[PDB]
Parts: C-alpha cells; sequence; structure tokens
DNA sequence: TCGTATAAGCAGTCCGCG
DNA sequence: GCGGACTGCTTAT
C-alpha cells in the first residue's frame, strides 16, 4: 500500500512523525528536515520559482528549521517579504507525501475514553487534579475493545468488583442493561489503588497509543485531569508519557471575557466529539450534556441513578462501572450514525494537514492552496498583518407580511463558490479596476458595460480571463465532492419516501429487509418487493435509509461549509489571501444576481400574465427568490385537479420546463454583461408549498425578513409521502424557546397552513387550558450565559442586567454556601423560568445548569413560584400573536352576529 | 465560547415622551 | 405603553 502520515509535529529542529508505512505497519521517525523558503529575485538570475504574480525567487534552503525561523525574523526587520510555507511541518507533509493520500481507517488508532472523579467537595478543578481517578474506560478502534479500569480502594470508600453478569441484566432484573452486542468486548481490570491503575493505564497506553483521541468533553476535562493527577502522583516526566514524543504543552485558549488551559500531546490528534458535534451536526442545542445529546440522536433513555453523582460510586459502584462503559459507547454510537471522524480524516488527509486542524478552515484552506501552487513550482505569498475592517454582505428582501397561499422557491447552487468560479476571484488573477455605477444601474442594465476584457464584479473589480486561479481550482474540487455525496443523500431521501408510502399497506408475513444500496434511487425490482414486505422489514429499511441519509448529509453539508468557509475566509484578518477586494466582489456580485433575477422573473410572469408591473417575487435572501404561484393555479382551475399531488405535479412541470428556462436566460445575460468567465449562476427549484386540495389551509406567511413558514410538497425532487413544513427563523426553529412551547407552536403552526383558522382557535384554546401541567423543564427558556461576574453586585444584578444573569444570581443566593449544589458554568447554558410577586427567592426570575433538573432543596419553591401566566405570555401569546397577524388571522374567535342564537 | 463571513430578527434594560 | 439606543443572544444565508 502507498504510505500515509497518522501524526506530525515540530520538535526543536526535528519532525517528529508517526505514519503507517508501505506494509501497513505502525512507525515512528524523526527527521531533521530542512525546510526552504524564498526571497524575491533580480530578472537576471534563471529560477524555477515564481510568486503567485510571477515574479521571481531565489530557494534559500536551511541548515535546520530554526535558522529558517530567524531568517524570516531579520527580513521583517529588514523589511522585506519572505515566502513559503512557515509551517514547517506542512512543507515537511507536501514533501513527504506529494501525491493524493490513499487513507486506510483500520489502521488508524482510534481511541474513545472517559474517566470518573469522585469529588465530595464540587466539580473536580483538571488544573488541581485533587481527586482520586476511581475509573476509566478506553474503547481501542483496533482492538474493538473497551478496557476497563476500576479502583475497588480510594479515600473515599473500597468497594467489590463490578459484576459484568448483572451489567448485562435487565434494570427490571436490577441490571445495568449494558448492551448485549458489547458485553463480550469488555476487558475489565480491578485495582487495589490509584497508583497501579494508572501505571497500568500508562504501560497500556505505549502499548496502544491512541492516534485519533476522541470522547466527550475530553479536551476540557479528562486529558487535563489524568495529565494533572499523573503529574501530581508521579511527576511530570511520567505525565509526558501520554505523548509518544514525551512532549507536552499546557496551551491557554482565549476568548472574548477570560481564558481556559489544556495540554497539548504532541504526536497525538485530539478530537473532542463535542466540538466535532458543535462544528459539524449543524444543531444549537439547549444542553450539550452527553445524556443530552445521545436522547436526541439516538433516542435513548436517560442512565438512571439515585443520589448525587458525587455518591453513586459508593452507593452504588456496580451502576458507577457500567454508566462508564455505556458513556464511551454513547459516543462511538453517535459517530456511527454522525460520521465525523470519517468526516475529519477525509478532510485532514485532503488537504494534508495535522487531522485536528479540520476545526480550521483557514489552516485547511491555507495547506490546500500551497499544496496546489506548489505542484507547479510557484511560491505562497508571507501572511501581513490586516487590522479588522467591516464590509458589506447579501441582499435581503422586505416581504409584505401576509399569508401566501402558493409559492414556488428557487435558489443558486453554492451560491459564493458558484460566484468565485464564474467571476474567476483569486488573489493572483485581480486585473484591475472599473469605475463603479450605483448597483441599482447594473441591476436594471443601464449601466456602462464594465469590461471588454476583463471578467468583471459590480463592485469595481477586474479578473482575467486567460486562466483560472488557485481559488476557483481548488473550491471547484471540493464542490464537485459536495455534489456528489448530495446525490447520495438525496437519492437516500428519496428511497426513505418509497418505503414510508409502502407502509400505508404492509404485508402479513415474516420476512427480511432487502440488501439494497440506499445511496441509489430504488430500481422497479426493489419497488416491487417492497410492496410485499411486512412493517417490520419496511421499517428496518427506513431505519436504514435515514442513516444513508444523514451520512450523507454530514458528507455534503460540511463540504458544502468548506467552501463557504473559503469566501469567509477571504473576510478574515488571519487568512494568508485575505482580501477585502475580492470578499466583496463575491458578496456585491450576489446582491445583484438576486436583483437582477427578481426583476427578470417578474418580467417573464408578468408577460405569460399578460400584466403590467405585478409583484411575482414576494422574497428574497442572499441567493433565493419566492415566488407566489396563485395567478399559475387560477389560470387553470383549482377544480381541474384530481388532487394536490396533481398541482404540485403541474407546478413541478412548469417550474422546470418555463421558470428554469426563463431563469437560465437571465443570468446568461448577465454573465455577458459582467463579462465572465463561465455562467455557473445555476437556480434551482427548491420548495413546492401550498394548502392541501380543497382545504381551509393557508399554504405559509411571511412576518418579516428571516421569518417563514412553508407547507411544502416537494423539496428538490423529493415528493414527500406527507407535507412537511419549512420554518425559518419562528420560535419553533430556536433553542431558547421552551421544548414544549416549540411543540404547541409548531402544531399552531401546521394547522394554519395545513386546515386553518377555525382548526388553530381549537388547538390554541385546548393549549391555554391544559398547558400548567406541562413538566417544568419542557416549558423553561434557554440562553448561553456569559459576563456572570460583570452583572454581579454583591449577589444582585448591577445595572442593565440581563434577565437570565438575574435569573443565576437568583440562583446562586439561594445555593449560597453549598459546595455540593450545581454552580453554573460561564459560557454554558441554563434553563429560565419567571417567578410570581413575593416569592422566596425575592427576583423575578431563577436560572440553572440547562439539561439538568433543579437542585432538590429548591426545587419544590421554584414549582410552587412558577409564573405560568407570565411564562405563556412571552413564549407562546406574544410568537402566535406575531403569526396569526402577519397572517391576517385570528387564534381567538371573535363575536358575530349568530351568537344572538 | 479557539475554530470562515454578513444580515437581521426578538427579548430585555433604560428612559424619554409634555 | 411604545420606540429608540444599546446589550445579549440567536438565527438565515
Ligand atoms: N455558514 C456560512 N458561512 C459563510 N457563508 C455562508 C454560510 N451560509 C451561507 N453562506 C453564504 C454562502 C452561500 O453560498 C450563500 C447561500 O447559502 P445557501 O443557499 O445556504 O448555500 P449554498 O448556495 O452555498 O449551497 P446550496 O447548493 O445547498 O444552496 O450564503
Ligand atoms: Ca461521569
Ligand atoms: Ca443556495
Ligand atoms: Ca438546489
Ligand atoms: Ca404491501
Ligand atoms: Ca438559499
Amino acid at each position: 500500500m502507498k504510505e500515509f502520515y497518522l501524526t506530525v509535529e515540530q520538535i526543536g529542529d526535528s519532525i517528529f512523525e508517526r505514519y503507517i508505512d508501505s506494509n501497513g505497519r505502525e512507525r515512528t521517525r524523526e527527521v531533521e528536515y530542512k525546510p526552504s523558503l524564498f526571497a524575491h529575485c533580480p530578472e537576471s538570475q534563471a529560477t524555477k520559482y515564481f510568486d503567485i504574480y510571477g515574479k521571481p525567487c531565489t530557494r534559500k534552503l536551511f541548515a535546520n528549521m530554526r535558522d529558517a525561523s530567524q531568517w524570516i525574523k531579520r527580513m521583517e526587520d529588514i523589511g522585506l517579504e519572505a515566502l513559503g510555507m512557515d509551517d514547517f511541518k506542512l512543507a515537511y507533509l507536501s514533501d513527504t507525501y506529494n501525491y493524493e493520500i490513499k487513507y486506510d481507517h483500520t489502521k488508524i488508532r482510534v481511541a474513545n475514553f472517559d474517566i470518573e472523579v469522585t469529588s465530595p467537595d464540587g466539580f473536580p478543578e483538571p488544573s488541581q487534579a485533587k481527586h482520586p481517578i476511581d475509573a476509566i474506560t478506553h474503547y481501542d478502534s483496533i482492538d474493538d475493545r473497551f478496557y476497563v479500569f476500576d479502583l475497588l480502594n480510594s479515600p473515599y470508600g473500597n468497594v467489590e468488583e463490578w459484576s459484568i453478569e448483572i451489567a448485562a441484566k435487565l434494570q427490571e432484573q436490577g441490571g445495568d442493561e449494558v448492551p448485549s452486542e458489547i458485553i463480550d468486548k469488555i476487558i475489565y481490570m480491578p485495582f487495589d489503588n490509584e497508583k497501579e491503575l494508572l501505571m497500568e493505564y500508562l504501560n497500556f497506553w505505549q502499548q496502544k497509543t491512541p492516534v485519533i483521541l476522541t470522547g466527550w468533553n475530553v479536551e476540557s476535562f479528562a486529558i487535563p485531569y489524568v495529565y494533572n493527577r499523573i503529574k501530581n502522583i508521579f511527576g511530570e516526566s511520567t505525565a509526558k508519557r501520554l505523548s509518544p514524543h514525551r512532549k507536552t504543552r499546557v496551551k491557554v485558549i482565549e476568548n472574548m471575557y477570560g481564558s481556559r488551559e489544556i495540554i497539548t500531546l504532541f504526536g497525538i490528534s485530539v478530537l473532542d466529539y463535542i466540538d466535532l458535534y458543535k462544528k459539524f451536526s449543524f444543531t444549537n442545542q439547549p444542553s450539550y450534556s452527553l445524556d443530552y445529546i445521545s436522547e436526541f440522536e439516538l433516542n435513548v433513555g436517560k442512565l438512571k441513578y439515585d443520589g448525587p453523582i458525587s455518591k453513586l460510586r459508593e452507593s452504588n459502584h456496580q451502576r458507577y462501572i457500567s454508566y462508564n462503559i455505556i458513556a464511551v459507547y454513547r459516543v462511538l454510537q453517535i459517530d456511527a450514525k454522525r460520521q465525523f471522524i470519517n468526516l475529519s480524516l477525509d478532510m485532514g488527509y485532503y488537504a494534508k494537514i495535522q487531522i485536528q486542524s479540520v476545526f480550521s478552515p483557514i489552516k485547511t484552506w491555507d495547506a490546500i492552496i500551497f499544496n496546489s501552487l506548489k505542484e507547479q513550482n510557484k511560491v505562497i505569498p508571507q501572511g501581513r498583518s490586516h487590522p479588522v475592517q467591516p464590509y458589506p454582505g447579501a441582499f435581503v428582501k422586505e416581504p409584505i407580511p401576509n399569508r401566501y397561499k402558493y409559492v414556488m422557491s428557487f435558489d443558486l447552487t453554492s451560491a459564493y463558490p458558484s460566484i468565485i468560479r464564474q467571476v474567476n476571484i483569486s488573489p493572483e488573477t485581480i486585473a484591475g479596476t472599473f469605475k463603479v455605477a450605483p448597483l441599482h444601474d447594473y441591476i436594471n442594465a443601464v449601466a456602462e458595460r464594465p469590461s471588454d476584457v476583463y471578467s468583471c464584479s459590480p463592485n469595481g473589480m477586474m479578473y482575467y480571463k486567460d486562466r483560472d486561479g488557485v481559488v476557483p481550482t481548488e473550491i471547484t474540487k471540493v464542490f464537485n465532492q459536495r455534489k456528489e455525496h448530495k446525490g447520495y443523500m438525496l437519492a437516500a431521501q428519496r428511497n426513505g419516501e418509497i418505503i414510508k408510502e409502502a407502509l400505508h399497506n404492509p404485508n402479513l408475513s415474516v420476512d427480511e429487509p432487502l440488501d439494497v444500496d440506499y445511496r441509489f434511487d430504488f430500481s422497479d425490482e426493489i419497488k416491487e418487493k417492497i410492496k410485499k414486505l411486512s412493517a417490520k422489514s419496511l421499517n428496518e429499511m427506513l431505519f436504514r435509509a435515514q442513516r444513508t441519509e444523514v451520512a450523507g448529509m454530514t458528507a455534503q453539508i460540511n463540504r458544502k461549509a468548506l467552501i463557504n468557509g473559503l469566501a469567509g475566509a477571504l473576510g478574515n484578518v488571519w487568512f494568508r489571501y485575505y482580501d477585502l477586494r475580492n470578499a466583496t466582489a463575491i458578496t456585491t456580485f450576489g446582491q445583484m444576481a438576486l436583483q437582477w433575477i427578481e426583476r427578470k422573473v417578474n418580467e417573464y410572469l408578468n408577460e405569460v400574465c399578460g400584466t403590467e408591473g405585478e409583484a411575482f417575487v414576494l422574497y428574497g435572501d442572499t441567493d433565493s427568490i419566492y415566488v407566489s404561484a396563485d395567478k399559475i393555479i387560477d389560470k387553470v382551475g383549482e377544480s381541474k385537479f384530481r388532487d394536490t399531488n396533481h398541482w404540485v405535479d403541474f407546478l413541478d412541470k412548469f417550474a422546470r420546463e418555463r421558470m428554469e428556462p426563463a431563469i437560465d436566460r437571465g443570468f446568461r445575460e448577465m454573465c455577458e454583461y459582467m463579462n465572465n468567465k463561465q455562467h455557473l449562476m445555476f437556480m434551482d427549484r427548491e420548495a413546492i408549498a401550498g394548502p392541501p386540495l380543497g382545504s381551509k389551509g393557508i399554504g405559509g406567511f411571511w412576518t418579516g425578513k428571516k421569518r417563514y413558514a412553508l407547507n411544502v410538497w416537494d423539496m428538490e425532487g423529493t415528493r414527500y409521502a406527507e407535507p412537511k413544513l419549512k420554518i425559518m427563523g419562528l420560535e419553533t426553529q430556536k433553542s431558547s424557546t421552551p421544548k414544549a412551547v416549540q411543540k404547541a407552536l409548531k402544531e399552531c403552526i401546521r394547522r394554519m397552513l395545513q386546515e386553518g383558522e377555525e382548526s388553530l382557535q381549537e388547538y390554541f384554546k385546548e393549549f391555554e387550558k391544559e398547558f400548567r401541567q406541562l413538566n417544568y423543564i419542557s416549558i423553561a427558556s434557554v440562553s448561553s450565559a456569559n459576563n456572570i461576574a460583570k452583572y454581579d453586585v454583591g449577589g444582585f444584578p448591577g445595572p442593565k442586567c440581563p434577565f437570565h444573569i438575574r435569573g443565576i444570581l437568583t440562583y446562586n443566593r439561594a445555593i449560597k454556601g453549598n459546595i455540593d449544589a450545581p454552580q453554573v458554568v460561564e459560557g454554558e447554558k441554563v434553563y429560565v423560568l419567571p417567578l410570581r410577586e413575593g416569592n422566596p427567592f425575592g427576583d423575578k426570575c431563577i436560572a440553572w445548569p440547562s439539561g439538568t433538573e433543579i437542585t432538590d432543596l429548591i426545587k419544590d419553591d421554584v414549582l410552587h413560584w412558577m409564573d405560568y401566566t407570565v411564562l405563556l405570555e412571552k413564549t407562546f401569546i406574544k410568537p402566535l400573536e406575531g403569526f396569526t397577524s402577519a397572517a391576517k388571522l385570528d387564534y381567538e374567535k371573535k363575536a358575530s352576529l349568530f351568537d344572538m342564537f
């Protein structure tokens, strides 16, 4: 096999590299790598190295890496550009793996671990590590085993061995219900004392050294705790054995308000799963506890125990150890579904970076562009300092708040990357500028043609047409990857809808799910067999289809995120290719493209409707248009349609055969107007929306910019078995809205769009009547809590104190003195409830850590004093009033003359 | 919340508004 | 009461 790196580090003048050799074995080596950097040289000096602008460069080979670094410093002192890749390990990788990397994940040791630490005095601080580590479960991907290190004797209690038999048993048998599929994979090791546990762990670690290290909060908790605990007991040298090169750094992570410390382990790639999830999941969650995320992702129940976690080991060590094991398994189960590790390896090897750098699109793109340019003997520019400057972004149309019955939406495929490719926007493709007219002059095609030579953006920039820039070239490669995976995702989704339809008529037989590839549209033969399957087989097939779709989504959406991140990076001062001329060239072209096509679509439809000056485009945001289709439906007449699916087909056909060709012609004209390199504005139909045929449903509504709801029948070619709501911006979509309130608001919207005013009125009346019975957590608001200390004046709210922060201070007074009560962590999320007048807490609200039950000594009081009236008005009634007034209907039945009877 | 971008919504505090 | 200035938070793209 072809070799591939596992990890790479610079330590002084040495590169330390772990890698897989040509025989598939893991090796480590130290290489005294001699980097090269570049300086501009005279024309007369014959060379093969040129900067991105075509100026000649001489290569400077250094005796070692420190010499290269010192040289850069001296070039700054002289005031001359020092060109080349200044991150020497990236240059090393580029030299050592000069080809597209093929990797074999089965040879990469992925370690998933979790530790337990009993603490009788609050949260066990990793930087102090003053409490014994009493459990470690460490899953190894190569062995496919869970290694369990269990402390039987502690100053906090001596316990019996954990029992695998009891662990396997049902909760109803008094067991822990450790999944049977992992029971045979557990290797249990009990220890008489902590010193031996930790020494054995380190010896084990040496034998099975993680390449990728992950788990839940491992970077912020498990790793620093293990490091500092070993350090305290044995000393520094022993703790450094967690690094295969025996090198570690305390690394300070700074944000806006305060900073935290982590331990960098040289030669390990730490991908904390909480961070993987936050970057790649595209969720915003009320809580990020593993229990909360596992429930969300996997639909598994809460890991239940009685009493505090600080007493769980002594009261029920059996359960304590089982839950540690299950906690490790939960992360593996999340990864089996979401496939974020697979994603990270894919992108990391593609860019030729340390795998952990996938968290940084700037580093990712710096490496991609460097490797690309190097292939042509081109030399990258030096990074420069820039002040942070604001710059303009997208255009958003102000909608008229209203109901909108029939709607067709269109938007650009990969808008910003497509603009980059069309205009040829790149550091080295800048050809000059032209004299800019007001944007509206280009939108209405009255401005002078910008250039007859170069490709233009309406911000004034001109670009070469003779060759693609490196940014267009490299963005296209990742875009094509994105396109392939989205194809699989959409196929799996359409396949899912086939199975849902068949589930209306399941067969009465015992059979098996079909062995199929869900990434491809089911053949007629598969469809026929599906129609003869049992519900059990169909449901299992549905689950598999949905898992395929999830895998597709992960692969496609994060590749989309990467390419959109390159457009974004052009406007970040730390990017090597930061340039507000290019950043604004993209965003300004985008504004033009939207409003240009708005005009063209309005013109086209007014033509087929024989009208003048009527606005068919009701809304647009960045790269999208929403077209009122009422007149299209009304030209055929609702009575001519057999059912809902019939008019959906008709609008589908109209969008595809009439609108899209008109859109394409309009953009082709715009391309010529701007003299662009290549027409790549592809605005395909997204949604076909409307009420069910013959219902009183309103179809859709807008309340304002970025706030709307649509009843969708077909989304990007997926024809649903059941209509699906597309809701954007409204409170149903906000993590801050109470869970039960999101649910009720969604049902109000569903009723509005599908059934109409009366149905909405019936539901509202019932919700108002019953809601006080809802669990307090389900009706708590959620907020991130920043700057708790800033607004804390003697335990009371300072001036301008935010409502949620007030809630926290209330909580802090009510739990004061308790070392055992959960503390609210700065920067994390809290549940927030309002409090009735004259409550014992002495303020109008209370907040506590999100994803948790509020501590028992104030729970009963919080429940007694909960202000349901304020809660209902603020979270439910206010938003609903917004929805209904926009839609021009009433959530409460108005009096009429009929009441006289 | 270490980690690409801008536009823009709503909640809440403070305080004016005769 | 509402709205503007402002802070805080959270979305859509
Ligand atoms: N997270 C982001 N960071 C930077 N720019 C973004 C982000 N999200 C959206 N944009 C910008 C770039 C996008 O091309 C443009 C339109 O967004 P959107 O329609 O969601 O995706 P897209 O047009 O890139 O892909 P798709 O093909 O899925 O529509 O808005
Ligand atoms: Ca735990
Ligand atoms: Ca788009
Ligand atoms: Ca599309
Ligand atoms: Ca059937
Ligand atoms: Ca869009």
